[PDB]
């Protein structure tokens, strides 16, 4: 009359020996329930992954709830169970029939032990039940020397008649005290792919994001394995965490990861599963959980898409489960435990959708930001994914990681999988169908295939708020010297002596406005900057900001100074300032007065930020108003006028990268003594029709030729004008 | 088949001594039907933590109902249990072991009782039970010397098998009349932190509440204790109270707190939570509760998230739970008794977003308001967190103290707290990283990781209506001495000669204006003003009333004008009026038009605001209308002109006061004299870039010389036409 229908998995206690495979403790009316002998198989269902995991049963001492089950540490972490996953338990099947070879695997070691084995198939095989896919167990004790080791089982060669229960269970036989079938101990072979057992997930998988990795396992370190220090304080500590990002950043490989190497249990909600037509059945389900939590002392607990679940109360009344179902969990979770040991993960996409009550200082405190990677982790995650797919399938050198690291600017870490998988597809391809199913050991891996994969990926990360880490060096920009060197002076400034200027408490001046022609030399110059300095860079966009809503605008400048200020010191730089400073000769809406008021408000009202560089760059500056065109705040002016030859030939070189300059046979002189009145942009217009030009005479073309960029030098005028530098110019003269 | 639902708590009556632990006046009926001994123990589910003050059962004399049970007072404080609460009777738990210790803690007072104990200790175990974290007993009459004394038996080293017991009684073995077990007077240390009992809350924990505080412990003593008080005049009492305010300011504080130091009953709805697919099941349980409350005298109601369960009616005709809902409780509290004594208290977050119908005299007229704490409430917030923190894990001066809260001039209560815990958490990490797991309390918290709080804390209360400014004294302001005694007569007459207008019919005329050219120290002297005079302000700027949604600005300005009413007289100034006044020489909205003519009729038409001052600054005067620019309001003119040669003086002594003058050469009033076209900005502009170019000149030096002021000077200009002084000193002769 139980009815018995789902199960939670606990580790073996009292350490030792015991039994440490078969434990299985279940209460006698489960047992008498499911119509099998106790002492006997059996299995674990654990909704999917057919084989069922057949290991033998055991009686408890009535002591053990209905509710909970042991199946051991080793069966745990070997068949990838995380403590906190439903478990459902049936009949068992058939006997194991035999155990053929049983070899170890000598797991993170280098092996060659002899001496420390010490009959290790007796402390192996001892076990009832032992099943030979993975066994993992810990160093124990082993003659003297102590220390750590570890071996696996993986390696098979027995083959079964069920295809279905692939855990093939094998029996074990001894002959002696305190021998196998030929030995145990042979190579270091790694996990076995034939049977593509799960592999628990790792730091190691993981690169590039050491520091904020390293901050959330401290934060989740000091609640749960040290709570004696807190309770010693007593201030209510921390319950929520925050994990968001851009989507692919991979939150949920650390979620994994983070719940394998710790032994606690866990929770694992399906999001929109728990939300049920009764108007009680989302309650009753969240205080069974919270209950559950409770009563194991060591638990976390993992919510996944909060914005799905708990969407913003304001912007949407969608109602039945709503902002009610998080009044009743927080005013829960306020008075579930004075210390405890209780980890939340609040693991959203965007915090803005999510209702502004759970981003509260008060209950979720912690927050972790996860940014898209630049190229030393991208460089560091390719690093890491060729080693675990290992140089037997490959044949890559480290500056090609480098090169493929730098061709991808807004690349995420989520575009390098799939990059990496449709490049084994496209060799995979070549060399199926151009030698008709040649050995794919000998074609392994090129850089052909990449580049194609990376031409064709089309990733759709382009649209973004914020970019991070642009790669452009000095032998690629363009501008005079005492621009270069000015700019080098204030941002060498404060970085190097903010703790001189404390000391001074004169701070920096932290404004810097730029004005020139529209060519170059003025949105470029911030890419530079942000590469040079490798501090984080802001970009904002004149237009973007702007909204058909009214306020919307105001919000999102707030939002920009929040981020920039909990994102380290950093540098602001808007791509155009002018479409939105006239409010009063454009004859503007009260949203760009809005924007105005709220600017300088933030540059040098009532606030100083020390850390933060605000730079501007405008094209026409006299319709900015004169309280931004005040000294103090964007004082510094440069006038940076059009490119000269040696910028006009760098940026020309630039251009030119992807074509040959030898074969063309051009010396980069000419072509910058004939192009000096022009733009850099004009510039880009020429190098595109001359490639144009030369594309259309016979198709592909290894270089361009130098009659198709005259004729485009000749076709094209500049389009610029001497009345636009006089104003600049007189616009200097005022200044 | 009496099937009860659930249980409240009642204190037991009759005095005298009696059980005074194991009361228990529970039904026999509800005995017989769980099946359990009535001469045995209980507990109570009260919904989680399950094993909650596991004690004896008994009987009752058949005229106390079922709904309700007595637990005692002991037990009641004991368990911090809140008199009503929702409680599940459970099944007993086998007999405690034994007591090991046993030792007081002499609770709210010094110890060192001897001589006045008299063997507390026969009396203190005669009665059954003696629980383990403590008991709260009345000083009952013990020799001479009256007074109040009470025992805790906090610390103890008993140890109990089951961890789900969270309260692990003890059995009572003791010999006495009318040999121990290793005595039980000692130590007066509070309770113990291990087992985290909670700590019921009091009214010294919260402090800058002090006023408003004693305003609802008189507006909720006036009802309950002596009723006759507002009964003699046979007027009815009023029954509901409204809590209103910026977020987590002080609602919950003050509502536990009022129901703990409350011996009545309390009551807290679930808001939406009640709320569920039958229209009339909730409707059914609101006269069940109705009737609970009505049949104990002593009761209290706590409502919360008025707003979310009771919206406006206007604003939105959702339907099923509606106004319905608030038509049935009105009519429900309207005729409730006619004197009785309950108190109901409405905590929501915005007074607007609660319906108005809920806003009436006859119901809800009583409202407490609580601002945004200033200086002194944050400062003394902070000193009792620290109180409570105690020295022996930190050490902080008060000047650190005071320098925090003047720092943190927008933080609110929940914000300083969240900081404080990640404080903790930035110490712990960073000693933990620093030291190898080295003790916490030999490194303790310091004054850098509140630094680093502060940077990374992300504040989100700064778009706040009200704001305070930083405090300066008039030995800080540079200033001419031309207005000064007219800006002392108008501050002078409204607050010291109010009597003198009342009874000579002068009244107030409210009218001050201030005009001249930026950075003329006109908001400095008004800050400055507000500083020295100790007057309540309110910090109001141009675009901050102005807001998108229609009929919002008016809202905005009637709370500003309500609130200047209600909190004395006091003084109001405009930061940019030059916005709001314009409405013929520009296009604006009807908004503009709304706003002017709502101010122009609260200034002086039909109702006159003797007590408070109004005083605006503007930019320019044409942007000023001509309905504004009338006698009687606004009618004075202060001319506030730029600084004269001492005021000039005077200002170059602040900004020189981080460097030193006596190494410079500099006589400090030559400088001066050759900066007379400036401003107090200008001055101060000049003085940041002397300092900009002596910091990129060479670096760090501890003085400014005389070439770097010349070069000052020669690189900025004044900025300043006389056309625009002419056309203000001929705006000045007309009026
Ligand atoms: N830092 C990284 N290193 C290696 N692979 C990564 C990284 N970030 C993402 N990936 C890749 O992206 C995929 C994992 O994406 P995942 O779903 O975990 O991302 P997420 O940002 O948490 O988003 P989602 O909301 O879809 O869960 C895998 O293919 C994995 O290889
Ligand atoms: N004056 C204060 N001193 C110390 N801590 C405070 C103070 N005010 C608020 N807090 C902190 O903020 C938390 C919540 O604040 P508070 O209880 O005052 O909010 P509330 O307005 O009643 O709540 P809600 O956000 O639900 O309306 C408290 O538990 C405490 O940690
Ligand atoms: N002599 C001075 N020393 C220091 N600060 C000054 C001085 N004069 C003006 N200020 C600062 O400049 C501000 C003056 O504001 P102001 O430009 O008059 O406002 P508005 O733009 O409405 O005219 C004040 O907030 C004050 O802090």
């Amino acid at each position: 009359f139980k009815l018995p229908a789902e199960f939670i998995t606990r580790p073996h206690p009292s350490k030792d020996h015991g039994k440490e495979t078969c434990t299985a403790y279940i209460h006698p009316n489960v047992l008498s329930s499911l119509e099998i002998n106790p002492g006997s198989f059996c299995t674990v269902g654990k909704i999917g992954e057919n084989g069922i995991l057949v290991i033998a049963r055991a009686g408890d001492e009535e002591v053990h709830p209905v509710n909970v089950i042991t199946l051991s540490t080793t069966i745990r972490s070997v068949g990838n169970l995380i403590l906190g996953d439903r478990l459902e338990l049936k009949k068992a099947q058939v006997q194991p029939p035999y155990a053929t070879k049983v070899t170890v695997g000598s797991l993170q070691g280098y092996n060659i032990l002899e001496c420390m084995e010490e009959k290790v198939i007796q402390k192996l095989l001892d076990d009832s039940g032992v099943i030979m896919p993975g066994m993992i167990f810990q160093n124990l004790k082993t003659k003297a020397g102590d220390e750590s080791i570890d071996v696996v089982i993986t390696d098979a060669s027995d083959d079964s008649l069920p295809d279905v229960s692939q855990l093939d269970l094998n029996m074990d036989d001894m002959y002696g005290g305190l021998g196998s079938t030929h030995i145990t101990f042979s190579k270091e072979t790694q996990a076995n792919r034939k049977y593509n057992l799960p592999e628990p997930l790792s730091y190691a998988a993981v690169g590039g994001l050491d520091k904020e990795i390293e901050s959330l396992k401290s934060a989740i370190e000091i609640p749960l394995h040290q709570p004696t220090l807190f309770s010693s304080f007593g201030v209510s500590p921390p319950r929520g965490i925050l994990l968001h990002g851009p989507p692919g950043t991979g939150k949920t490989m650390l979620l994994r990861v983070v719940a394998n190497t710790s032994n606690a249990h866990v929770l694992t909600i399906n999001g929109p599963s728990i939300v049920s037509k009764y108007l009680g059945e989302t309650e009753a389900a969240l205080r069974d959980i919270f209950n559950e939590a409770r009563k194991y002392q060591p638990s976390i607990i993992f919510i996944d898409e909060i914005d799905s679940i708990a969407p913003n109360r304001a912007n949407d009344d969608s109602g039945e489960v709503e902002s009610r179902v998080v009044a009743t969990l927080l005013t829960l979770m306020d008075g579930m435990g004075a210390a405890g040991k209780v980890v939340v993960i609040a693991a959203t996409n965007r915090p803005n959708s999510v209702d502004p009550a759970l981003r509260r200082p008060g209950r979720f405190d912690q927050e972790v930001e996860i940014g898209i990677p630049d190229v030393d982790a991208r460089f560091d995650i390719l690093t890491k994914q060729f080693s675990r797919m290992s140089s037997d399938r490959h044949v890559l050198d480290s500056e090609a990681i480098k090169y493929i690291a730098s061709k991808t600017h807004g690349y995420v870490g989520a575009d390098l999988t799939a990059l990496c998988r449709e490049s084994v597809m496209k060799t995979i391809q070549r060399g199926l169908g151009t030698d008709a199913n040649i050995d794919k050991f000998s074609l392994k891996v090129t850089l052909k295939d990449v580049e194609s994969a990376m031409v064709d990926i089309r990733p759709s990360a382009m649209r973004e708020i914020f970019l991070e880490m642009p790669k452009v060096y000095w032998s690629d920009i363009g501008g005079q010297e005492e621009l270069k060197t000015k700019m080098k002076e204030m941002i060498q400034l404060p970085l190097e002596a903010s703790e001189t200027f404390a000391r001074l408490g004169i701070s920096a001046p932290k404004g810097v406005l730029l004005y020139g022609p529209p060519g170059c030399s003025k949105t470029l110059t911030a890419k530079a900057l942000a590469t040079e300095s490798g501090i984080n860079f802001l970009a904002v966009k004149g237009p973007e900001i702007f909204n058909k809503y009214v306020g919307e605008s105001e919000r999102a400048i707030r939002e920009i100074f929040r981020k920039a200020r909990s994102a380290a010191p950093s540098i602001i730089f808007f791509d155009e300032i002018d479409a939105l400073s006239p409010d009063r000769d454009g004859s503007s809406t009260s949203a760009a007065n809005h924007v105005l008021t709220s600017l300088l408000n933030e540059i040098d009202g009532v606030e100083e930020l020390k850390g933060v560089v605000i730079v501007a760059a405008t094209n026409r500056p006299d319709e900015i108003d004169a309280a931004l065109l005040r000294p103090g705040r964007l004082d510094r002016h440069i006038y940076v006028g059009p490119p000269d030859v040696n910028a006009r030939l760098e940026i020309l070189k630039k251009c030119t990268k992807k074509f040959n300059t030898e074969e063309s046979g051009v010396d980069l002189h000419e072509l910058a003594d004939r192009t000096e009145g022009y733009s850099g942009a004009e510039v880009v217009l020429l190098c595109q029709e001359a490639g144009l030009a030369a594309i259309m005479e016979d198709l592909d073309v290894a270089k361009v030729e130098l009659r198709h960029f005259e004729k485009a030098f000749k076709g094209i005028a500049r389009g610029i004008t001497p009345e636009m530098l006089s104003y600049y110019e007189e616009f200097a003269l005022r200044s």
